Parts: C-alpha cells; structure tokens; sequence
C-alpha cells in the first residue's frame, strides 16, 4: 500500500506516471489490494549523489521499497517481488538486474491509518 | 526520534516549522523522549512524482515514517499514532484519513548513536 | 547494500563523492560485501525542512539507514554502525555525536 522508489534524475514526466500506474497495477494483480489504498511516491536522486560500487552515477539503477501490513505469505511477496520488478522493465525501462524491490512488514500495532 | 514525514510541494516556510513543531511536540508528550532526541525532517514530492491509486496527483497525501528504537509497548505506538496524526492536520492540515503514520522499531543491536549501539549504550 | 545517508543541503561534489567512497569503503571492510552491490544515495534535506528538538535547521546533521539482507550477526553490525559512523567524520565531516546510523534487516 506505500511503494517509494529512488532512481536517477534522467526521467521524464511520461515514465514517471506510467511508473506510477504499473507499481500501482503490478500491486493490485499480485496482492489483491484496493487501487485507492495504493501511495506510491518516486524520489529523484541527482546523478552527483548516487553511487555503485563507491562513485556517482555522474562519474559513470531503481530501488523500490514496499511497505505493507503483515498479512502476506511468502508466495504472494514472491509475486509481488516479481510483479514489481517486471512492469518498471516494462515502462521507465532498466535492466532486470538493476532493478532492486524491497519488503517491510509492519506490524497492525505499529500502522496507523487515520487516528487508528 | 527519526520522523520523516512526506508531502506535496505546496507547503510554505511557515507550515514547515510549524509542522516541524508539532510532530516533535507530538512525539516527546506521546513518547516522553528528549526534545533533544527528536529530528523531524519533510520529504517535498513533485505532484508529477506522487501516485493515489494509480495516477498522480498533477494528473488529478502525507506519509510519517518513523524510525525509533525499540522500547515502546502497544499503547504508547498508538498514541505516537493519534499524537503525529492530530498534530499535522492541524497546521498545514490535510483530511485525518489522508495522513498514514508507518512505525518501525530498530533493535538496540542495530541503532547506532554516536559511534556506540544503544545495547552497549 | 542500500545505504541512504540524510543530510542538509550545504555539501560540495567533493565532499559528496568522498561520502559515496568513504560508505562505500567503510562497507566493503567491515561485512565484507561486494563493491558492486554497494549502492549509497545521499537525500539533501534543505534547512527550512530539517528539525532538531522542534526548531528547523535555518531558524538555527546525518542519519544513516542501511538495508542489508538478514544473515549478519551482532560483531558486523557494531563494526558496520562504527565503519560507517567514523568514514563519515573523516570527510563530509561532523562530530560523532551528531551521527545516528540504523540498521534495516530485510530478508525473505
């Protein structure tokens, strides 16, 4: 239900919304959530502040964090690592091996939706 | 102590402290801590760049993260809950079911204040 | 693997890329990680939009989350919470006591 990705500042209004749609619809299809309980946000990085293997980008990838409740086997995140991965190749395009999608689990005690 | 709240691009000086404030206020009355403890940092999100179910804000929310160390018992989340959630829509408020609030415990092995764990204090 | 260091928006390029090395290099160390799957990314927060005990930084600092993936024991983690506190006072400099750093475990 909040899916934030930190890429490279390269991309276009286009990618972005596109990008947004399939995080949004790859959330959906896998974990059967409601499409109006799905956050998404990007974050630009500037190519001179990121980094692989100790040197910027600028001197030279897509990180996608997920966070649901624990209400979710390990075969439904399976798909969900795997419907994330696959449409952001699709759409704001890389390569599968530079796409990295992670999953954290909060506890319902520690989720708060409105007051509760 | 670490809140990171994000937002759209909109906010003006004034509902940024302001906003910072009230999250830290929010914080030391819900969760005793010290004021000195407490850093709040906001998160601008171009509207182009923030999705709500599947299209993005310019085509047509505010996120707190929390990262605490973990002592804190159920009721005292809760109200870290209600507390962070009360106070942001009060200044540069939004609608109360627009604003989720993520809460996530670091273990005392794993939270690093100056160059010590709090395990070894 | 995923290092996100927080911070004002005040730093040099220079400094900027020394920060990127000296993460990169306190990481390889210390967990023995490849240089390769080492990603750092440094999140400029401008001072109007950074709070310490409820007062914004211009009205008047870094935090480092690491997300590895979970098999790494308690030694690694003290030696990773201090490789990458102590890298990041010798560049991009500041006094230990303004540097919180977090550890994320993530793995399935």
């Amino acid at each position: 239900p909040n899916i934030e990705m930190f890429v490279v500042e390269g991309y276009s209004d286009q990618q972005k919304e596109a990008l947004v749609g399939a995080l949004t619809q790859a959330t959906v299809e896998a974990i059967g959530a409601p499409i109006d309980s799905v956050r998404v946000w990007l974050t630009e990085v500037p190519a001179t502040q990121f980094g692989i293997g100790g040197k910027t980008v600028a001197a030279i990838e897509s990180a996608a964090d997920g966070a649901p409740p624990s209400l979710s086997i390990i075969q439904v995140t399976f798909i969900a690592g795997r419907t994330e991965l696959q449409k952001e190749r699709l759409i704001a395009a890389l390569t599968d091996a530079a796409v990295d999608t992670v999953g954290i689990e909060r506890a319902e005690v520690r989720v708060i939706l409105k007051d509760i």
